């Protein structure tokens, strides 16, 4: 299995991995948010279906945009392909907003099973997320 390229986004204090990778079935997108010695969690991603990914994270973004000042989720969406679901939803806490992306399978062993498999970006970085996979996928296609 070969990287092809990592992107690093920073969004206030987190830290996440957008990595393209070949191997003989083609080319997979993995992010990763980062702990503090190791990557906390990991989806894994077709480049086909991370073209709907970042079309979902168009959608969240104007809603983002949109909200106004803060005074049960905002918005919740999900997306299965491939055997492989994806729960996106946007919630907010006292800290602020933010976008939780959650990777299971559809059915099969694992069955709900949700492990290593949660990230959660901040809000303030859902269009700088999206522009660094929509470079990846500029580059490398599929």
């Amino acid at each position: 299995t070969q990287e092809l390229a990592s992107k690093r986004v920073d969004i206030q204090n987190k830290r996440f991995y957008l990595d393209v990778k070949q191997n003989a079935k083609g080319r997979f997108l993995k992010i990763a948010e980062v702990g503090a010695g190791g990557n906390k969690s990991r989806l894994t991603l077709s480049m086909s279906v991370a073209v709907e990914f970042r079309d979902y994270l168009g959608d969240f973004i104007e809603h983002y945009a949109q909200l106004g000042p803060s005074q049960r989720a905002l918005k919740s969406e999900f997306l299965v392909r491939e055997n492989r679901k994806y729960y996106m939803d946007l919630k907010e806490n006292q800290r602020g907003r933010f976008l939780r992306i959650r990777q299971t399978v559809n059915r099969g062993p694992g069955l709900g099973s949700t492990q290593g498999q949660t990230i959660a970006l901040p809000a303030q970085g859902l269009i700088e997320f999206r522009d660094a996979l929509a470079k990846l996928i500029d580059d490398y296609g599929v």
